[PDB]
Order: C-alpha cells, then sequence, then structure tokens
C-alpha cells in the first residue's frame, strides 16, 4: 500500500482542479487523517507562490470547527497537506440523505459555523466560497469547515462550481460586477447556509446561471410554514441585498434564535487558547518513538508542521475504531 512519510494512503475522497484528497492513516499513532495532494508540476510560478501563501494561512487557523493542519510534506513534484479527517462527510450529502434539520440541530451547527467564520474574519481572512459541500461533519456531528484560505483551483471543487465558487451561495454584489473580497460576501453565504440547514433546500436556484443570477439579485425567497419567526428574523440579517446593511457576525452572535437554549452561554467571538506544548505524557510517548525531547520542543515552539509536530497534535486527538 502506497505511503507518504509516516502516512499510509487509503481511498480517494475527492478529486478536481489541481487537487486530490485522500483518507490516510498516521502509522505511528493510528489516527486517521485527510491529505490534500497538489501536483506542483501543473502550476506556473505565480500560482505556485499563491499556493504557498494560502498554505501559510492554513497554518495559522486553529479553531475547533475549522479543518486543522497537522503536517506539510513537500517533494520536488508534489505538495501534501495532512489535515483533520471529518468522518461523517459533507453537510451537502447529509441533507440529501436525511432532509432538513430540526431547528435545535441546525442551531448547534450554525453556532459552530458562525464562530469559525467570525474567527477568520478577525484575521481578515474571507472564505469566499462557503457552501454545503465544504461544511464537513466529524464523528460527533461537529462542523469542520474545509478549504478556508484556499482559492478554488486548490480545492477539489463542488458539483456546480462556476466563476470559482458555488453560484447558489454567491452574494448579489458578485453578479453585479462589484467588489468581491470583504467579509460581507461570506455573511450572505452564511444566510444561504442557514436556510439550507433548516429547509433542506436552497433559497435561490435556477435551471441555468442566468435564471439563478436573477433570483439572487431580486433577493426574494420562500419562508416555509414550519420555520420559526425567530429563524426567519435571523435570515433577514444575512440575506440583505445591500452589503453594508447586512449584520456583521459579531452583531449576529447576539441574535435571539442563535442563542435560544443558550441563555447563560451567549455566542461570542472565539478566543484561541495557547497550545500546551509541554504535555509530558505525550512527550514520553514520542521519546519512545525515537524522537528526542529537545527536538520536540524545537518543532513545537517554532510550530514547524514537520513529522514531530504532527505526531504530538495527533496524540492529542482521540483514537477511533
Ligand atoms: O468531494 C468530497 C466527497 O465527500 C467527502 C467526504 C469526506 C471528505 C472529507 C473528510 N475529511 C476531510 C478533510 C478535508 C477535506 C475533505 N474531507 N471530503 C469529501 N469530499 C471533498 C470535500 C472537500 C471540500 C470541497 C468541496 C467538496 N467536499
Ligand atoms: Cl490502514
Amino acid at each position: 500500500q502506497p505511503h507518504i512519510g509516516n502516512y499510509r494512503l487509503l481511498k480517494t475522497l475527492g478529486k478536481g482542479n489541481f487537487a486530490k484528497v485522500k483518507r490516510a492513516r498516521h502509522i505511528l499513532t493510528g489516527r486517521e487523517v485527510a491529505i490534500k495532494i497538489i501536483d506542483k508540476t501543473q502550476l506556473n510560478p505565480t500560482s505556485l507562490q499563491k499556493l504557498f501563501r494560502e498554505v501559510r494561512i492554513m497554518k495559522i487557523l486553529n479553531h475547533p470547527n475549522i479543518i486543522k493542519l497537522f503536517e506539510v510534506i513537500e517533494t520536488e513534484k508534489t505538495l501534501y497537506l495532512i489535515m483533520e479527517y471529518a468522518s461523517k462527510g459533507e453537510v451537502y450529502d447529509y441533507l440529501v440523505e436525511h432532509g432538513r434539520m430540526k431547528e435545535k440541530e441546525a442551531r448547534s451547527k450554525f453556532r459552530q459555523i458562525v464562530s469559525a467564520v467570525q474567527y477568520c474574519h478577525q484575521k481578515r481572512i474571507v472564505h469566499r466560497d462557503l457552501k454545503a459541500e465544504n461544511l464537513l461533519l466529524d464523528a460527533d456531528m461537529n462542523i469542520k469547515i474545509a478549504d478556508f484560505g484556499f482559492s478554488n483551483e486548490f480545492t477539489v471543487g463542488g458539483k456546480l462550481d462556476t466563476f470559482c465558487g458555488s453560484p447558489p451561495y454567491a452574494a448579489p454584489e458578485l453578479f453585479q460586477g462589484k467588489k468581491y473580497d470583504g467579509p460581507e460576501v461570506d455573511v450572505w453565504s452564511l444566510g444561504v447556509i442557514l436556510y439550507t440547514l433548516v429547509s433542506g433546500s436552497l433559497p435561490f436556484d435556477g435551471q441555468n446561471l442566468k435564471e439563478l443570477r436573477e433570483r439572487v439579485l431580486r433577493g426574494k425567497y420562500r419562508i416555509p410554514f414550519y420555520m420559526s419567526t425567530d429563524c426567519e428574523n435571523l435570515l433577514k440579517r444575512f440575506l440583505v441585498l445591500n452589503p453594508i446593511k447586512r449584520g456583521t457576525l459579531e452583531q449576529i452572535m447576539k441574535d435571539r434564535w442563535i442563542n435560544a437554549g443558550h441563555e447563560e452561554d451567549e455566542l461570542k467571538p472565539f478566543v484561541e487558547p495557547e497550545l500546551d506544548i509541554s504535555d509530558q505524557k505525550r512527550i514520553d510517548i514520542m521519546v519512545g518513538m525515537g524522537y528526542s525531547q529537545e527536538e520536540i520542543q524545537e518543532s513545537l515552539s517554532k510550530m514547524k508542521y514537520d513529522e514531530i509536530t504532527a505526531t504530538y497534535l495527533l496524540l492529542g486527538r482521540k483514537s477511533s475504531e
């Protein structure tokens, strides 16, 4: 069975553009991972430098509902990004199989989604292509957002991608030729996401791009009879045609619907904790693998994304049968 570094490569999860993503297993710890594989020989110098800038963004996104990077392996021809594996797959497929979520379930996921996106907006990182296909689910049904920081050509793509993203989630200012790079475009996409979680369907659709474009620009969508008033009111804060009249995520975190059942636990911007790099239990395990204590401290304190960092972080995740 093919390997790369400390990883046994397993089945392909997806493939498209310049990327493939495979399930794999870290041999030293037994932990499952996902590996994004990019054939560098397909890239020109400009696109190669763009890819490396986007990897450097991935390196600093550390949120429980954002797919985490564990290791970078680079050969002359190929870049490998070893990432968290979300074992329950795409929200897209989950909604197709099971239908709409009850509002209690949708709220749990949406609090995670909003926290993850607001955290990246703090660092002035805009996703620009949030969609059901890159909202993933871990073994406990927690959200893990994929491809935050990456341009479309370095993702395997979703089914309907056109103009570098999924058209049903594209903000109206993109169809009018307007600026397309600030947090407001993600806020629109989040409104489309909330609607799809609670209804099982998209608010704006069409048989072709021209029809969908006109539906998005008109901004009108159906409110299902079963949707609560508070959910409808929350959607009104995302799905606003004029971008500067949209809520910011920090304001939306105070919304009644998003905090229902969380009256003593109001949603607030994520505060990243400092990484404990001194866990002697894991350090002793790694010494047993032949790593030295001094090289563990060097790799973790400089956050190198080498085989030592990956092993330490993976030992901090629960195993799975
Ligand atoms: O296309 C499929 C088919 O179904 C899947 C099932 C599981 C995973 C998966 C699990 N854990 C991770 C970590 C990173 C990336 C993907 N995954 N992916 C997939 N995708 C890839 C996924 C990547 C984001 C861009 C749009 C397409 N979705
Ligand atoms: Cl295996």
